[PDB]
């Protein structure tokens, strides 16, 4: 159970974003059905009233949190992977537009998944703003835990994966569009009950046999961080 608080840019705050340039859902509970028009942006996919300008290689980071800012983020028990899709705003997140910027799933050298690494750093994961075509972007952080991964939801409503998706409207700005954005997957669709990495066991399967969900990460993308660029507290 996680919310997207805000975003920093280049390690500057830009300040609670929570339905102002955050599509924000109206609470911190995951969608499970994947089927669900939920899957695109949450419970509650709308236009919000300010997009966060950036400039293409600047670094964009995500901050998180459970119910108040710089909190424990995520309860510990919701080991699993972190991704990062962009899509054209114009699109609204229909079709086949998510292209994958951002994965980490279990790291073998630090033997951790990338939520553990997330509550480590405050909540706070990064990518680099790739260089496509300047305009308007919707950028889906999406956290999976799977601590209830056994079953499926559709055999098991009260278990399944656990999708915490948020989208963060963003202006690129300044950008020379060396890798255009391709086409990409649709949510809902990509994920279905016989992707690899949505059925899991993390009691009986060891977490160096986890494969993550395809899609593969964009041949454009830049690369990105789960680490805390800014302090919070010092505000
Ligand atoms: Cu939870």
């Amino acid at each position: 159970h996680t919310l997207v608080w805000g975003v920093w840019v280049n390690g500057v705050d830009q300040g609670d974003g929570r339905n102002i340039y955050i599509r924000s859902p109206p609470n911190n509970n995951p969608v499970k059905n994947l089927t669900s028009p939920d899957m695109t942006c949450n419970v509650d996919n709308r236009v919000v009233p300010k997009s966060v300008p950036v400039n293409a290689g600047d670094t964009l980071t995500f901050e998180w949190y459970h119910n108040t800012r710089d909190d424990d983020i995520i309860a510990s028990s919701h080991h699993g992977p972190i991704a990062v899709y962009i899509a054209p705003a114009a699109s609204n997140g229909q079709g086949n537009v998510w292209v994958k910027l951002f994965e980490d799933a279990y790291n073998v050298t630090n033997s951790t998944w990338a939520v553990d690494r997330l509550i480590t750093a405050h909540g706070q994961h990064s990518v680099v703003v790739p260089h496509v075509a300047p305009g308007d972007y919707l950028f889906r952080a999406e956290i999976i835990a799977l601590h209830e991964a056994d079953s499926l939801y559709s055999q098991n409503p009260i278990r399944g994966a656990q999708f915490y998706i948020s989208c963060a409207q963003i202006t690129i700005n300044s950008s020379d569009d060396s890798t255009p954005l391709p086409a990409g997957v649709p949510f809902p669709g990509a994920y279905t009950d016989s992707t690899p990495g949505i059925q899991f066991n993390i009691y009986t399967t060891p977490a160096t046999s986890y494969v993550a969900p395809p899609p593969s990460v964009w041949s454009g993308a830049l690369g990105g961080s789960i680490a805390q660029v800014g302090d919070a507290s010092l505000e």
